[PDB]
This record gives structure tokens, C-alpha cells and sequence, in this order.
């Protein structure tokens, strides 16, 4: 008669109906007769596959010495405190599932298509989330053998075997190729508040989510694991919520705070994290359905590693992908058509602060960025480039505004690109170089703004489209750079730049005799690639009043008048010489202006 | 003796007092003998009639045939897989409420006024959440007839009947006008989790949220209805969370998967939603206090259509509103003082990339934008205006900065504004365009950067006071566009332009007899709409020593002293013509430089 | 036989076990017999007091005269409508602690060190929060006393007394200086929905959240409080949720929606606040361990006061810190380092828009805003900043694009920097002024954009690196502005400008026995500092054939040959004034062009 089930509510159910209705660690310890002391791997084993949806866990440590497999939804709601100790050996992973549905049937153009027809749509419907994926090594990038090129799809209609997606596709997919055709099957994987305790030898990431979309994270905290604290993984849709997600082993190929792996369309609005290497890295892995990442936006985020990498990164299989008014220690570019704006970048110790490590082509955007360097960037410029493989696009910088601070060097570039001696052939696609948006340096010394150049000089020309250094600004009167290095990938035929405009006064004074005036030679403090275009003319003092023939003429009655003519005597690549020619040789000194104005404008 | 009353807590509340604290629907069905696989309309309706302030639901999907009207707050707290499944007839709808307490009784002058007295401020208390309203059709735009002007104020304190609130006015209200000052009573409906199911023919909007302020939503995701997924409507101050809002229903007037009708201060921090027609439409309806939108951030997100309109919306009653780092499939820019910035915008398949089709005046801001084009784009421009109704203010266009990708053709344009031929008057306001930042094209062909103009050519001219096009970047040697193209509206005498500069070089030699020395017309790659200011100089080659007057002079005796006249000979939208004058015919041929600038700097 | 320990769950544990699983507070009013119409203080003290980690509350109003104060870690489970009326003398005020543990024993380097000695690191372990703080008052900020200098940090690792943190220092600390390490045990204090009501006159904030780190807030709304209703104080990394934080009182020394105290990487990611004063508050107060506040960032926010100070805030110990997508009357700039991007600034009704009041040094960015203007901003600039202290390191504003709306006035001005003449002895660093990127401005008059002077004319020269003034578009042709206004210390020596460029065209035609042919004096619209450099060049009237010998001369074969020199005649900082001088005098009158350009490039 001392049941709960004789106990009777006033609706009607009984008072373990009631109790029924809220699930708790508590009951199944008690229930199991595991002590809360013990490893309960056994119970949140058991309490999954009962189907228990929601899970209510009391504030303690729980050793937790099995790796936690979810398949399917679940939801816990921890107590503050509550901790799941997986020791060496534990750790939690929510997983979704794949399945190989079918093949592509019509050819994908990158940008344009929005359908696609397929061998098979008897599995599809509209809403499903499907992956495209090629098995073919270096699909996507040359990079890495994984770097395999797919993407995940909404479906918005089917018609026969067609396809209709929503939005338009990332890339190009052939008939041809092997590009097969996945249907997922999402896991919803839920927590309020999620601690976790490893130690720095746990192969297990603590906790994992793959094959999820339409989310938010709750809070997650790792102390521990040796390669990541947390990984999402092929997620479609989704925003991180701020956390306390870290990596502190010795180094090894990852050490990541939070890996995004293979994801798209993931936003990070605000956080910090910290790792032994990078803090936030974008990239993944190679199992099927690893798409490469896109549309990753990244703000207000604080990112820092304590070795010598960067805080930040993008592997070379991330596009579409931006930081933005996040902080970082070094940053890795990515594959291309990604960006930092409006961040403050650290110089790593080894030289420079963004590098272009494995790129694939697109733009690299850097607006408004606050660089604060400290080495003579003679090695690795602040932007830094290695071309080692083929391009699949041409290649643009774009550097727009922005503060660059530091001491520079005689050798200290902004940005470089450099094609690897280890590519010993001809680049196929382009290189090009933008630099503009008012970008102030402090340098007591700069080399160049831009250079692009194979590694060994002469061996190839490295192809580039244009390079403009139109608006910038060295705010020390010691620097003295080339706006674009000359070399011969910098002088070829087919080479378009803009560099920025120069122009200054002169005062001269003729002397009697004199059948031309000449300035002194002019040394230009920006210096151009080649020798640039010259306007030079002839004028009236300040505080003078408006000549007439007699500013240059002791009788205007007599002719042929004496008059100014203005040239050019003398450009080089760093020089100007404004001069007057006179049609009369000089009788009469006079003082007044000549005036120059530098430029190459040639696209 | 079996009854949970019976049964005494430690506390010493009874058992049944233990339960009562928390409200389930399990409690409510079997109270009221409705099977969990029956219509639980009724029993949501009495829960809600009970007052139950916060509801558990077990996960079941449950039929709802009715439309439950929440208008007290209520919070809902679902396990995942909770599912509502509407059919044909049923919804939610969660309201405050108003009432008309009185009437303006001051002018209110836009972007000044912070106070405003009112007919009777008896019902007024600081922190209130007014609207002031004009019931007058077409009060805020001449496109529709419910764009009606008002706005959302709240109270900063009451002297009298004078009504100080915080911030300052985003529009004029007479006293003279009708002008009606509600008073709202907000509703606070909350959910953690809330799925839904309705059939496409189903009229209801599985949620709409009306009369709310000061709020972040739950996860939101709906299947099916006819017009929309999820609405927000009349509400002030709110961040919607990622979500799952969608409309696939065959196409309609609306077909959106979030509207957002008639809000303010609403931000959307990362998401994705796909739909038939709009994935956000951003516009309302045309009741009592549906005023303007205003004051949007939309941020991170993914928004496609399936139809050939846009993903991104803004309705000619919206303004103060931006998409930042979002991708759409074509967009729309509402009333004005828009944004979108940063943004991958693909190209409609019936061309173009940005509409602006119902245009009330203000700042058009296409900011940093990445454009992806296949079309000739001859029939619509990228960007594409058309004004068929008298404009509020002067309107300007703003493309600062980007990248604009695809082939182009002879007869594309960038920015393109026109009159319609059925607005059959002189447009009374002026019509601006500023295309600067470094934007590049990559076009084989372009014919314009800019152009604005009536729609028949010389019937109108349409007011412009400036068009600026400073700064761009045409990548391909092919593209020969205008900057501006000419015509009547951007030919009138009082329109002031900017047009970016061009220079270069042309070595000439001179033969024997000449008298003038002419390089051969230079065709410039960017034409401007009108003849261009040309500045020409002469100087030396680089390589060679410094000029002094034996280089034109066999015998620097001989006097007057041969000298080179710089002239421009020949000026066209089109052309120049370096050439040197000679005072005394070339006897001995010299190789020299001629230099030459243009541009156009009007206002 | 009647109590729920007797009664058995179907795991094993009794009834009494199970409902202990909850903590409600109906519970513990019970036992502690108070009524819920009583205060509740001792209540809720006791229920911390029995460390509770989650209690549960129901939807009641709630009298709390005590100010509970929170040690430990703690979880509200609040229904909508729970409020707790504080009267005049409660609050809530959430607290983690801190330890001095030992002193700094290396020098640190700005923007440089990653790691410090100490003097005992025996404390110190892997990811601890530690704080480095100088005790001495002014030494952040020489403004007020309570500026002092400091960060939090985040330890990588500890070998012997040597700690390695992540991220590189803020500021410069020494050995020398009486610097101290604290270590943090921060609080994790947690709610989903508090709701507070307060006198005007109650001198505790609402809620105090002090010494926490990584966390987003849940719903906080209060009514009244005297000085503020949310403050966040020693915090670290962490999100703002949307709230109702807000302040109505009188007003005082305070009046703050939300004050930021002394934290470090806070986001507000969309809201709104409104108050007497400042409705975001970014600054703090002077105990032991209040660093300046750094890696700020406010979006998408609406932030208004009601008097006639800003709504958005930055204090003078306030850097690295961003509003971006917000609207606010008025707005303060901090200490330096700090941006506005994207905002809505109106006007405040004593004159300006932004003000720099205690500045620091470093960059005051203001990027792409539009500014609501009204008076004639002869009084208060548009920016205006206020030099009453030696600067820590040069200052730089830098205005880069936009929308300036309004009349504007005779003696209106853009940019103001003064110093003030409290400050009797020259000023060490520089100021420097960048106004760029095509920013726009409609005031019927403006007198500058960019002037930088002493308090008292000619008493010291306020030193300045570079002011560029380079692309602005006054859109109103009776604006007739200087660039760079001209007084001693913008005109000093060592100044360096860039001054946008102007150019144009002039027909003339020249008169029988002409021996010039002069062009009237052209006045400028944009004014230069000092005289500009000038261009000028000769030309042919667009529609006529190329020029040869003829055009000039009656005669090719009589020699020497007329040509026209092309001349600046006069130059002054408003005119320049173009000519030809002719070689032998007119006899035929020809009508030609002159074309002119003007600009100063100096750095
Ligand atoms: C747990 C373990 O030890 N696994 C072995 C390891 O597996 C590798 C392999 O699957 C590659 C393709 O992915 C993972 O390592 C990447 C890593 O994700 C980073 N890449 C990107 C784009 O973010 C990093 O930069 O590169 C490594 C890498 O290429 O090794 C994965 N590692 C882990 C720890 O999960 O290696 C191999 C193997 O054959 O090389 C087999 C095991 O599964
Ligand atoms: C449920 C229904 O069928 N209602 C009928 C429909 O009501 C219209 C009407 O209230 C207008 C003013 O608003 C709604 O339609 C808008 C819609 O919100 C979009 N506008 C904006 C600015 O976002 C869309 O672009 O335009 C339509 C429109 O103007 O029709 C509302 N429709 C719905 C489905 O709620 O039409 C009428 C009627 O008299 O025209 C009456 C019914 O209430
Ligand atoms: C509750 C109270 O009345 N406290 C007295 C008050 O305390 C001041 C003092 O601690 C200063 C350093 O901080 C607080 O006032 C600041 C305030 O935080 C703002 N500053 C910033 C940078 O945000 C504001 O602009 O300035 C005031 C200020 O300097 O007074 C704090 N006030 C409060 C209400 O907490 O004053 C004093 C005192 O000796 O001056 C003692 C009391 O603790
Ligand atoms: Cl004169
Ligand atoms: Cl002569
Ligand atoms: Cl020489
Ligand atoms: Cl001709
Ligand atoms: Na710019």
C-alpha cells in the first residue's frame, strides 16, 4: 500500500505516473544499484536506450569511463557542477546518420545551378538534407589528399529525377566524376550546461556533434583531451554559444579548442577560447560526407594559441569564411573567398601576421585590421603567401584600410607572394595584389607594399592580372618603400597597376644666362615599379600678384616675349626633375614655382 | 487515505501541494478524458483558461485543429520531439493588446523631436509603450495603401500632457493629421522548444507573436501552412533565434518563411530559412498600429527562395534596416536608408542582382557586396530602381567597395535608376548615385557604371544633384564602359559629377619640318559622360641624362631657343590628343615623352 | 504512515527522495513559516545558506527589504511574473573573490609579452584567472584618480616563477611599480527570467554580477534603483542577453540602464536600453582589481538617455572597444582605440555629436556612421575633442565615410581637437586627423572639416603628425569649406597634409594684341590650408578637329611660331588663376580651354 502507484493525484494518474514524467540520474542509480561514486557508463548507457528524452543529472563528478555514443536525440539538464570525469578513456559523441541514397545525373556549374538531376529520387523529398560529395582525392584542393570537394543541400523540390535545391551551388560536380549523393539523418542532441574532465592522454574529443542542423549549443566547458575539447562536425546551420572549450596537451597535428570540422553555415557571435594550438580551427577530416567548410562568420571573438601558430584559423579546405572584430595571434587564410576585418592580429614570433599557407584561389579580404608587429618582417611579410600547388582560381589580396604598427626594416614587406621553388612549373592561373582604404603604417623603415614573385628569380613568371597600392599611408618621414617591387613577374608585358599619386612644389630661381632652370632632382618618398608619369607646371608665388608679360619680360614691346616652358628633364623609378626651358636665355633672375605630380594609372 | 493530499512532504506541504507546482499535459488529459491521440484543442484552452503559467509537454505529436489565442502570458516548456500538428485549421497566436487613449496634439519633426504633447496624458506613465499612428492611407509611402507612417515610442516621463520619450522621431506628425497615440499592453509568450505541422492550404501562420517587447525567441520550426512559418508582428526590441521557419507552399501573395510585419529594433544574429518566395520578407499588414519597419540588423544568415524573387527582403515600408554577411538570391531594398553590406548576392535568373521598387527616399547602401552574375544584364541592371510614384526625399544609391563577378555584355549596366513612363510628372525630389571603394568587375563587356533617367527619353528630366563613380576597377582589357552614361538627365545643366581620373604615357618622335608633333589619339578605356578635364606634359625617357636646352637646340647660340609647347589637341567623352607645339620647326627628330590626365571633379 | 518517505518510487528511493531532487521555494516558506506576503530575506538567505544549487520559484511578487549577497554558486528557475520587489534597501548582488598572491617580477611590454615573472608562483596553475593590477593611483589615465592600470589574463602554463598567459599584454607594467597578481574564483550565478523592482531612491543596483567569467546572461529586467539597474563588474568574456535594464531616477553622479565595470571581452549582441543618463555605461569604479575595461563590442543595440548626455558610453578608462550597428543621442569616445561603425548618432541639444573627453591616446575611428544634426555646431564640432592632460601616446581620428545630415552654419566644424588652457605647458605627443572614404556631408555652410589648435591662439603649437583631409563631398553648392582650418599649429613646420584634390576647366579667349590671355580668378570651393599646388594646361574646345601650326599662327612658314605657355598666374589657399603667355602678341583671337588642378601631398 506504500507504492507510488497507490498514491492517487488529483487528476486521476497516480503518483508514479507523476514521478514518470521527469526523468533523473538519481532513479536509474538507485534503480541499478551503481553508487554515485562509481563509473556510470552503464546507466547513461541504459538510460539512453530506454528512449528517455530528457535527463535531469544532480551536481557531482560522475566518472564516465566508456565514450558515450548518442544515436538519438536526447536532451540533459545538469545541475551547475555537474562533471563528467572520462579519465583516458571516456567521452561523449551525438551523431546523426548517412546514407548513400544515389549518384549526380547532370553536370553542377559553381554559381549558377540550383538543380540537379539524380540516378535516383525515389528517397527524396523536399526538406531533406543532402550531402553532394566527390570520393576522389584532392577533389577540392591540392593541398591534402582529404581536401575533397561536396556540399550539403536543402531540398525545395523533386520532379522526377530532379532535384530542386535551395540557394546556388559552391562548386562544380560532373557526371563524369565520382560524385555520389547522401541523405542525412539529423541527431537533435541538447544540453543546458555541459563540464567535462579528461586527461591531456584521452584520444576522445569530450564531446563531439556530428550530423546535426538547425541549432544552438547550450554552455560547454573541457578540461582536458589531447587533440580538441570540442568538435562539431558536418553541422549544417547552427551558432556556438559562448563556452569554455580549450585544448592544453602537448603538442601534437591538432590541439584545438573548438575544431569546426566539415561544416556549413556556422556563426560564432561572440567568445573567447584558448589552445595549445589553434583556439577556433576551421577545417575537418576525410570520411565521407566531408565537405569542405563554407559561410563561417566569426565575431567578437578572442582567440589565442600558446605556441607559435595562430589563434585563429582557416585550413585550406574553408571558404566563404570571415573573422570579424575578433583578436588573434597569428591567423591562417584558408582556401580563399574568406576574410579578417576589423581584427586586431598579433605578429607571431617567427615573422609576419597572416599567411596564405594553402591556397586555392578567390580573394583574401583584410579590412580594416589592426596589426601589431615587432620583427624586422624581412622573412615573412606582414601578409604572406606561398603558392605550392596550381591554382584552381586566380588569386587576388585585398587589403583595404586598416593600422599597421610596428618598427619594420630595410627588408620589411606588407604584402608577399611567393611561388615555391617546389612548384617547378608554370603557374596557369593569376595573381593580384589590392591595396587601398587609407591602410596606415608606423615603420621607421618599409621595403615594399606588394611584391609577387616566383622563388627563384627568372625561372618562371608567376601570372598577374593587377596589382594597385593607390591609398596608402607611412606615416614616418624614414620610410621610403616601394609601392610594388620591380621584378620581372612585377614588369611583365601583360602587368596592369595603379600607384598612388605623388606631387610637390618647387621654388626655383633663374639665373642670368640660364637657357634652362632646372629644380634639383626630386627623390620621391613612395617609389614606383617603373618609372611613372610626369605633369610638371610653372607658376606664380603665393602672395604675389597675377603675372602678365612682364613677370618675364624687361620690355614686352619687344618679341619674341620670354616664356616659361615647363618639363620634365629627368624620371626615373624613385625621381623627377621639374625644369623650364626658355625660348630667350635668362636676363633678369626671377623666383618662382614649379610644380610635379607622379602616378601610373594603367587599368 | 490514498490520495496525495494525504501523503505529507518534510516541509509540510501536502504531497498534492508538491505536485501542483508544476503544470504537465499529462495531469490536464487524463483530468479531462482526452486521449492523447485526440484534438487536444480544448484542453490547451483550458490550461490557458486555468492560468497555468507554465506548461510541461511530454514528446507526443498532437492534434490541434483549433486556433488557440494566448492573450496572457504563458511558457511553454517542450520535451524535443513535442510536435503540434495543426492540419488544415489549427495554429497559435500569441497577442498583447492596445487601446486609442488619445490623440497628437504638437508637431513632431523628424530626427528632432524627443516630446510631444498628447490631447490627455491621464493614462500615461513613464515606461509606457506607445504608437503613435496615422490612420491616413499612403502616409508613409504613395506604394501601397496601407503604408501607413507612425512608430514606437516608449515613455520617458509626463509633465501634464507633454509626453517625453526616449530617443528622437523617425518621421514628422502634424496635429492637423490623423494622428491616433495607443497605448500597448504586451503579452510574454515563451517557449524552449516549439515544432509544428500544418498542411499547405492551411491559412494560419503556425505562430504568429503580436504586441511583444524586450525578448529573445526558443527554437522555433514549422512545416507547412500557406502564407508563412513564423510571424512577428508589432513588436519592439527582439533577437530571433536560429529557427526552423519555412513556407513550401505553392506560390501566393506572401510565402514567406519568417515575415516580420511592422517591428522595430529587431535583430536576427545567424540563421538560415529557405521558402517558396521571400525567407524573410520584412514589410506587415495594415491594421491600427502596423506601423513601419525600422531599425533591423539581420546578420550571418542564409535566406533562399525557390521562385525567382528574392531570399532577403525589405518591403517599401521598411527602412533603417541592413543585411550584414548574409547570402541571398537576389534582393529587395525597401523604402530606404537600407543596407546591404558585405553580402553574397546571387543574380535572378530574370537578371539583376538588387531592386529597388518601392522607393520612398534616403541612403541606399550596397556596402563591400560580393554580386554573382550569368546574364547580359541589358534588361536590368545589378542594381535596379524604378520610380513610379513621387519620391519622399532625394534618393542615393551608395556602392562602396565589392567585387562584381560574371561575363557582362555589351549593354550591361551597374547602377541603373529610371522614371516610369506611368508616373506621367517631373519627379519634385533628386535622385544621387556614388559607386566608389575599389569595387571591381570582372565583366567582359559593361556599357555603364552609372545611368539615371525618365523612361522616355526628353519628356522628363530627372532631378540629379550628383552622381560620383571615383574609384573602380574593370579587370578585363575588353570592358570600355561609361563611367556615367549620357543622356538628357545626366547631361542637365545643374547635375555635378565626379569621374575617376586617367592618366598615361605616349613617346612621340618628331620628324623634320614639323611644326606641331602629335601622338596618335588615345581612345580612353573608361568614357566619361561629357568631355573630361586633360592636363598634358612633355618630359624625358627614363634612361637618359637629365634635359638642358641642347637637347631641342643644334646650337644653343641660336636664338629664340627651340622649345616644346605641351597642348591637348583634340578632347571627346572619348579621346585625347597629346601633342607639342613647336616656336621654330624641328630640323633634327627627337624621341620624348608626352603625359596626359583626365578627369572630372564637378561638386 | 502518512509521510512521503514511507511511500516508495518504483526505483527504489521513497517519495521524499524523489521530490528532493527539486528545490521549490513554496517549500521552504512553508517550513520556515513566512507567508509570501512577508519578506522573503531570510528565506532566500537560507536556502543559499543550505547551498541549493537550483531553486525554483513561483510566478509571485515578492517583498526582499535584505541585500542578499551570493558566494556561491547559484541557479534561479524563475515562472514569468516572479518578481522581487527590493523596496528601498534590497538588492541581489552575485560575487565571486579574489587573493592577492604575489607580485610582478619582469617587465612587461605592450603588444609584445606573452609571459611575466613573479614572485611566487606556488599558487599559480594552468588555466587560472589572474589579475595584474598597479595600485597607484592616475596609472592608466591621468583624468581620475581611480584610472588605474591592470588586465585579466588566462594562464598557459607555469614553469618555476615564470607564467606564460594567453595573448599578448595590454599595457606596459614594471618590476619598479607596485603591481600586483591576484588570482580569481570566479561565481557561477545563473537565471533564466529575473524581475526587480526598486525605490528611486534604493542606492543598490538591482543585480551586481561581479567576478565571473565565460557566460551569457538570461532574461534581466528591473524597475527603478538611484544609480543603475544591471552593472557587470570584474567579468571576463562574456554575452549580454536582451534585457529591460534601465534607470529613471534623478539625476545624479550615475543614472546607467546597464553599466560595463572594469571587464574585459564583453559582447552586447542586440538590445535596448533607455535611461535617465548614459543607457550603456562602459567605465567602473576603484577597488582592488578594477582593470580598464577592454575588447568591447555593442551590436545592433538602441541606447538612449533622457538628458542631454550620450546613451552609448565610453569612459576614459575604456579601450579596445566598439559600438557598431546602434543608435544613440550623443556619444563618448573613451579612452582611445575605439570605434563607432554603422551607428545612428543624433545630435545632442547642447551642440555635436561625439566627444573625446578624456582622451588616452591612440585611434578614435568613426566608420561609416550617419549623424542627425541641427544646430550650427559653431560651439561643439560635430567631433570634438578636449586635451586637458599629457596624452599616454598620439591620438588619431579618423572619419571614414558616412552621411552628415543637416544646416550646419558659418562657423560649423567637422573635426575639433582643442587643448584646453587648464593644460599650461606644451603637449608631448600629436595629434593626428584622417577624414576619408568619400563621407558626405549636406550643411548649407561648414567652415571645416579638420582643425587641431591650442586653447589660446599662439600660446603653444598643439604638435600634429599628419592631418589628411583626401575625399569628402559637401553635397550643397554653398558650402564653402576649408579642408584643413589655418592657424599655428596646423600650419607649423614639421606638418604634413594630404588635401583633396579639385580641378576644372575655363574657356578663354584671347584679344588682339593680347601678350597673356588670363583666366578670371577662380575661387575654390574647398579651401586648403596654405597654397596649394597647381597644375595648369592648354586646350582644344571639344567638337572642333586636332590642333596643328594653324590654329595659332596666320602663317606656318613665318617663324617663330605662336604658341600658348600654359601658366598658374596666381595661386592663394581659395584661388588659383590660369593663363597662357604668348611668345609673340595676338593678332586673331581664338577661344581655347585652360584647364587647372590643385592639391597638396606632403606625406
Ligand atoms: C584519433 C586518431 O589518432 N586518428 C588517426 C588520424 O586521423 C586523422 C585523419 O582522419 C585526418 C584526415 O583527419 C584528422 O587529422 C587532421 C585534422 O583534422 C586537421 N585537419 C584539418 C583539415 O582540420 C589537421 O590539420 O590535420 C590532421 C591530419 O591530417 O592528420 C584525423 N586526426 C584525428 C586526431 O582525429 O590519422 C590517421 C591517418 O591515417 O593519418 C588515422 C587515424 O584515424
Ligand atoms: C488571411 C487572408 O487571406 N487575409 C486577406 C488579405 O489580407 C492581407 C491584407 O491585410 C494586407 C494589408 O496584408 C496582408 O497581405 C500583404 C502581406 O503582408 C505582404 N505585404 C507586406 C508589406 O509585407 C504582401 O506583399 O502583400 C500582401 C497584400 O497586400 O495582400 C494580408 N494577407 C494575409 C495573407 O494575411 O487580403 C485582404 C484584402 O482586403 O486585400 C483581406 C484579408 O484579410
Ligand atoms: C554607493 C555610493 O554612494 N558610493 C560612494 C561613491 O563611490 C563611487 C566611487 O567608488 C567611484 C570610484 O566609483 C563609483 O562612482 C563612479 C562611477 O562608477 C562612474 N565612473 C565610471 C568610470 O564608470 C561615474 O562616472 O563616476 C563615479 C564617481 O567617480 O563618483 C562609486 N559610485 C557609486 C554610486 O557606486 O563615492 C565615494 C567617494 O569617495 O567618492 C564613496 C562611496 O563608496
Ligand atoms: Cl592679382
Ligand atoms: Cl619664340
Ligand atoms: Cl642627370
Ligand atoms: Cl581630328
Ligand atoms: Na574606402
Amino acid at each position: 500500500a506504500n507504492s507510488a502507484s497507490a498514491i492517487l493525484d488529483k487528476s486521476g494518474i497516480s503518483q508514479q505516473e507523476v514521478n514518470d514524467l521527469t526523468a533523473h540520474l538519481d532513479t536509474y542509480l538507485k534503480k541499478m544499484n551503481i553508487l554515485p561514486s562509481e563509473d556510470i557508463s552503464t546507466v547513461l548507457n541504459q538510460v539512453k536506450s530506454d528512449g528517455v528524452k530528457k535527463l535531469h543529472v544532480k551536481s557531482r563528478e560522475y566518472i564516465v569511463n566508456s565514450l558515450i555514443e548518442f544515436t538519438d536525440d536526447f536532451e540533459f539538464v545538469n545541475e551547475t557542477g555537474t562533471v563528467f570525469n572520462f579519465g583516458d578513456t571516456g567521452g561523449f559523441y551525438a551523431s546523426g546518420s548517412h546514407t548513400q541514397i544515389t549518384t549526380l545525373a547532370s553536370d553542377i556549374v559553381k554559381n549558377q545551378s540550383q538543380s540537379f538531376d539524380v540516378a535516383d529520387a525515389s528517397q527524396i523529398q523536399k526538406g531533406d538534407w543532402l550531402v553532394i560529395y566527390c570520393t576522389d582525392d584532392f577533389s577540392y584542393s591540392p593541398y591534402r589528399n582529404y581536401y575533397r570537394k561536396g556540399e550539403f543541400v536543402e531540398v525545395a523540390s523533386v520532379s522526377g529525377n530532379t532535384v530542386k535545391f535551395f540557394g546556388r551551388a559552391y562548386d562544380n560536380y560532373l557526371t563524369s566524376e565520382n560524385i555520389v549523393i547522401l541523405k542525412v539523418n539529423p541527431i537533435n542532441f541538447k544540453f543546458n550546461y555541459l563540464k567535462t574532465v579528461s586527461t591531456d592522454n584521452n584520444p576522445n574529443v569530450p564531446l563531439v556533434i556530428d550530423y546535426a542542423r538547425n541549432f544552438e549549443t547550450g554552455y560547454f566547458e573541457n578540461k582536458g583531451g589531447k587533440f580538441a575539447g570540442l568538435r562539431l562536425r558536418r553541422c549544417f546551420n547552427f551558432n556556438i554559444a559562448i563556452n569554455s572549450a580549450k585544448n592544453n596537451a602537448p603538442a601534437n597535428t591538432l590541439n584545438y579548442g573548438i575544431q569546426i570540422s566539415n561544416c556549413q553555415n556556422y556563426n560564432y557571435f561572440g567568445g573567447s577560447n584558448n589552445s595549445t594550438r589553434h583556439a577556433v580551427a576551421i577545417g575537418g577530416d576525410g570520411d565521407l560526407g566531408c565537405v569542405p567548410c563554407r559561410n563561417g562568420y566569426v565575431s567578437g571573438a578572442i582567440l589565442h594559441s600558446e605556441t607559435d601558430t595562430s589563434g585563429a584559423d582557416m585550413h585550406g579546405n574553408v571558404e566563404r569564411t570571415v573573422y570579424d572584430h575578433c583578436t588573434t595571434n597569428y591567423a591562417t587564410f584558408g582556401a580563399g573567398d574568406n576574410e579578417y576585418s576589423n581584427c586586431d592580429i598579433y605578429e607571431r614570433e617567427g615573422q609576419g601576421c597572416v599567411l596564405i599557407a594553402e591556397p586555392r584561389g578567390g580573394e583574401f579580404k583584410l579590412t580594416n585590421n589592426t596589426y601589431y608587429t615587432k620583427t624586422p618582417l624581412n622573412s615573412w611579410s606582414l601578409v604572406h603567401g606561398i603558392i605550392e600547388k596550381q591554382l584552381h582560381e586566380d588569386l587576388t589580396v585585398k587589403l583595404d584600410g586598416g593600422c599597421i604598427n610596428g618598427v619594420g626594416g630595410a627588408s620589411a614587406g606588407i604584402v608577399t607572394i611567393r611561388q615555391s621553388n617546389a612548384l617547378n612549373e608554370a603557374l596557369t592561373k593569376k595573381v593580384n595584389v589590392h591595396i587601398t582604404g587609407g591602410v596606415s603604417c608606423d615603420f621607421d623603415a618599409l621595403r615594399h607594399w606588394a611584391w609577387v614573385e616566383d622563388g627563384t628569380i627568372g625561372r618562371y613568371t608567376v601570372p598577374i592580372g593587377y596589382i594597385i597600392v593607390d591609398d596608402v599611408v607611412n606615416t614616418k618621414d624614414t620610410a621610403n618603400p616601394y609601392l610594388i617591387y620591380p621584378s620581372q613577374s612585377t614588369l611583365a608585358t601583360n602587368v596592369k597597376t595603379r600607384q598612388m599619386l605623388q606631387q610637390g612644389v618647387v621654388s626655383v630661381t633663374s639665373a642670368v644666362n640660364n637657357t634652362a632652370t632646372r629644380a634639383n632632382v626630386i627623390n620621391l618618398k613612395y617609389k614606383y615599379s617603373k618609372a611613372p608619369n610626369v605633369i610638371v607646371s610653372v607658376g606664380n608665388l603665393v602672395g604675389s600678384a597675377s603675372w602678365d608679360a612682364t613677370f618675364f619680360n624687361e620690355d614686352t614691346n619687344v618679341e619674341p616675349l620670354r616664356t616659361p616652358t615647363p618639363v620634365n628633364s629627368l624620371v626615373a623609378i624613385d625621381q623627377v626633375r621639374p625644369a623650364i626651358l626658355w625660348n630667350k636665355k635668362v636676363v633678369t633672375p626671377k623666383t618662382f614655382n614649379l610644380y610635379w605630380e607622379s602616378g601610373i594609372r594603367e587599368i
